[PDB]
Parts: structure tokens; C-alpha cells; sequence
DNA sequence: ATCGTCGGGGAAGTTTCTTCCTGAGTTGA
DNA sequence: TCAACTCAACTCGTTTCGAGTCCGACGAT
């Protein structure tokens, strides 16, 4: 069980999928953007919690934002357990900024569908900007080089 | 009650253990000692941490541009869900900048030390450089100072 | 009356010295001079003010927080002696803004000169910032004619 | 020598006048006083310092918070010209509590000052104040020991 | 003194300002 | 890590890492 998630006091997100490794199972269970400001490490606690998972996925940052105190939580947090939280480096942010559009809507309305079923249950009531779009896109790079 | 407290630092961290009695307001220095967070600091943390099982761990808080930040949030995660807690303390010495603030530290120590430990001149023989067990010995006791 | 009138001040200390007639009321200028005190200031001080060995000494009154103030004290101390009255007269030009002050001494300084040195021009090429001897020339005379009443 | 050491102040200025025997390290308290420097500071400055013709005098620095720095200035521009050397020493007692500034110097004072006089009586029975003459005896005694 | 505004290290000698020297961030390799 | 370079207050949640306060210096009356 796979959970990547994009940090930020901006606006975190969380997707929790299911990989069968090397046997093109995927499954998504869920995806939802959160809300880190009231009790925040409370609140992250309670969030990863939800569904246990085996492997978490960040997005590595430097100092632009608080957001590393939250990836060092979840490092210490996660230490022991049988998970293992694992950083990746910035893809994002890579000479242009003006880049979201093309592969946020294209692998979203590509390859969505296929694994919850309920595409468009989370496309009629969910409208953000930078936060399901980093997220899910972690966790599916992560998943298509696994 | 088995206190814990913890000068931060990658270069050289310290910590000091006591065991406060429990209604009977009675301390007892368990043991002091530094080590050292060079390699795979996580496991050392966790490792120094974990050593005594204590109750409270206690650590001395640092502005928002210092490496010490990014270990306070590790065993903040690390102990949170448990009956371990881990509170941030301002800094106890918060006067001069550097000739009061270690000088102080080391001779408050050198002077309360005695009233703990029973073992004064060992530990004094061995390090000679005392400005970590000393803030270490420092935070513990603040914090026993503001328990009653 | 030998009369030594001062601007006090680290950087750009400066000095006129007049003769003042204490029967015929006449001024003359004798001289006027710039100098450094930014090193050694109390020898700076000693040699600059005993140099042309005055009867009075006028300096213009400093406020506390200012280097000028221990220098005014020293300056006390040091003909607190014999033979030099050192007296502090309230800034002659006073009020309004403080480049006013700057300004309007020069103007007059520049004005009233030609009347004292008949070396007019030999000033006003050496030493061309001018808001330090035109300070201790209004000085001097200011007190000078303070003192006919 | 005749060593003059003052502790400054328009509030209650004080004075000790010591008797150096040269050669000897023979140290004789020649008079001790409480001046006021209320009307016209500098006339009433002047006649204290050459009441007894020193060959030292001793200051005690300031911060630029007070008068008593012009009155060091004046001190320095009055002796300035010849005949005697004015040290302006910093506080002798630079450490501990400020309210124990005054323990300390009294007790270095009450130690030290029967063994100079041989005439305590008069000063035995003169005042029951002490904290400005024994400022300015210590002064001197401090320079007296600095002396050789 | 008094209201508005600003900066916030220590020690000693060239002394009440200047000239240093600390010892901790912080910053690119 | 690490070695050169720069530069000095505290501090509380301000639902606990950054925006708030406090306390002695100047400037101009």
C-alpha cells in the first residue's frame, strides 16, 4: 500500500493507492486534500493513520516553506514502524512554472478511471490548484518506475 | 519519572537522565553523557533516546535557522503516540550572548552538580569540555524547578 | 585682548583669531584656521588653542550628547589656570532649520570679511568648505560687539 | 607621593588623600572627606583637588550617562599641564552582584582601614556613612597596590 | 523631560570613541 | 560535512519555526 503525498502549509494532499509490484494491479483507494493548520501534527498523524500504509512518498523541499518540519515529522513518526518514508527529489519547478495544465489534466483524465471507478465523483466537488496534481503525480511516477 | 533532557546538536549532543520521586519532590541523577550524531544521526536519536525508556524528554529550543530544528521534529514524531513526552523549553540561560552564556552554564553546574550525583569528581575529570552536559543539566533542572 | 573664538568639532575644528582694542572698541583680525583633532585630541587641542597665546578663549555651547561637550570641559579645565577666560556663548545664530544655520553664516562671513582681512580671496581659494571659520568668525565678532553694552 | 583618589559625583562627591613614602611602601592616610560640588562645580572641583598638592590622582571611569564624565574631562584638562598624572582606572570591583558592589567594598574598606591612620578616633566617631569615602579608598587602595 | 523612531555582540587603549576580536548562523562546493 | 564569509535583543504559540513583543539609545524639541 502506497501514499504519497504533497506537503505544504499551502494546501497538503494525500493519495493512497494499492500496487501490485511488476503486475500492472493498480488499485486507487483514495485521494483527498487535507487541511494542516489547526493541531497540525495531530492532524497529519490522524491523516496517515487512516489507512496504514507501507511506503510514503515527498516531495523534497529546501527552506521556501515549513513544510520539511511536516517531512521530518512523518520521518520520525514512521522511524521504527514497518513503513518507510522515502524522499524524492523536485521534479517540479523545473525551468518554467507554467507547466501544470498539460500533465496534470492528461494523467488525470487518462489514467484515473481505471483504478477507483469514480472519476468524475471526485472531479465534480474537488477544484485546487498545485496539490492533487503534485501528489498524484509522485505516487504515479513512483508506481509506472517501480 | 525518569527525566530525560537533551542539548541538541550534530556536532556534539548531550543528555542528562534524573529520576524525579514521584510526590516525594527527590532528585537523583541517573546518569549525564554526550555522543555524538555524525552518522545516520536518525538511528544515534533514536538509539540515545531510548536508552533509559524515560517519561519526559525535554529539549531547548532553537530560532528557525539552525540544523537543531530538524532533529526537534524528528523525536517529536518519533516519541508522539506514547507516554514519552517531549516538550520544548525556551532556552534557561537567555542573558549574555557568549562569555555569560557558557561560563554561567558551567559554573551553575559545577556548583549544583554536587546535590546529585555523589559521583562530582568523576564526571568532572573525564570531559573538560563541559558546555553541553552542562546546558543539558541546566534544562533538566529548569524543568524540575518549574514541575512544583 | 588677545581673542580666540572656536568651532569645535573632531573633524573639521576651526579658529579666528581677532585683537580686540579694550580702549578704542577696534577689532582686528589677526588670523583664521582650520586644523584636525581626529588623532590625539587633547594635545591636538593643547597645541592648536596655545598656539597664538589668547586672553580669552569663546567656544559655542554643545549640547551633552556629543563628543564637543568633553572637549568643551576639557577646554574648561585646561585654561581653568591663569591669564585665558574661557566663556560659552549661546549659538549666535540660532533658530529656524538646522542648514540654515550653515547657509545664513557663510552668507554673512562671505559679506562681512572684506572689512577685517583685505585678503578677501585668499580664504575663499584654501580650505573651500567655509561653514567651520565662518562659525568661529561670527563667533568672535558676535561676542566683540557684545562687549561695548 | 601624595595620592589623591576620588569617587565622583555631583550628588556627594568624595576625596582620600593618601602619603606615600618612596622606597619605602609606606602608606600614610593624610585626610578623608565628603565635598559637595553643588554651586559652580568647577571652583569648588579646583579647591578640592590642590587643597593638598598631589602628584597622582585617581579616577574612577563613567559611563556617558552622568556629569561626572565633563568632571573627569575637567580633571584632565586642569592637571593637563603639568605636575601630575590623572588615571581614570575602571571600577575595581568588575564582577558579582551589584547590590554585593557595595558588601565587598566595604569589607575590603572595614578590613583594611585601621591599620593606615593611627588617629581614628575623630574618624571613629566622625560618620555613619560610608558608601562614597569608602568607594574612593578603595580607588586608592587599588591603585596603591597596583603601585608597585 | 518628552514624543517619535530605531537597533539590539564584547574588551581593551589608539579611551566615553576606535579598533579590534569573538563565536554562532549561512552558503556554496 | 566543511571551510570561508558575515555579523550580533527576546519569544510565544502568535492551537509550538515564523510573526509578535520589550527595553535601552538617538533626534528634535
Amino acid at each position: 500500500i502506497i501514499c504519497s503525498v504533497d506537503i505544504g502549509i499551502k494546501n497538503p494532499a494525500y493519495a493512497i493507492f494499492n500496487y501490485d509490484n511488476t503486475s500492472n494491479t493498480i488499485k486507487l483507494i483514495a485521494i483527498e486534500k487535507s487541511d494542516w493548520t489547526k493541531n497540525w501534527e495531530r492532524s497529519v498523524a490522524r491523516d496517515l493513520t487512516r489507512y496504514n500504509p507501507d511506503v510514503v512518498i515527498l516531495e523534497k523541499q529546501g527552506f521556501k516553506s515549513p513544510n520539511s518540519k511536516i517531512i521530518y515529522f512523518i520521518k520520525g513518526f514512521f522511524y521504527n514502524s514497518n513503513t518507510k518514508v522515502i524522499v524524492r527529489n523536485p521534479t517540479f519547478k523545473g525551468g518554467s512554472y507554467r507547466n501544470r495544465k498539460k500533465q496534470s489534466i492528461d494523467v488525470f483524465i487518462q489514467k484515473i478511471s481505471e483504478y477507483t471507478d469514480y472519476k468524475n465523483d471526485i472531479l465534480n466537488k474537488y477544484t485546487k490548484l498545485d496539490d492533487i496534481a503534485n501528489s498524484f503525480n509522485l505516487g504515479l511516477s513512483y508506481m509506472e518506475s517501480l
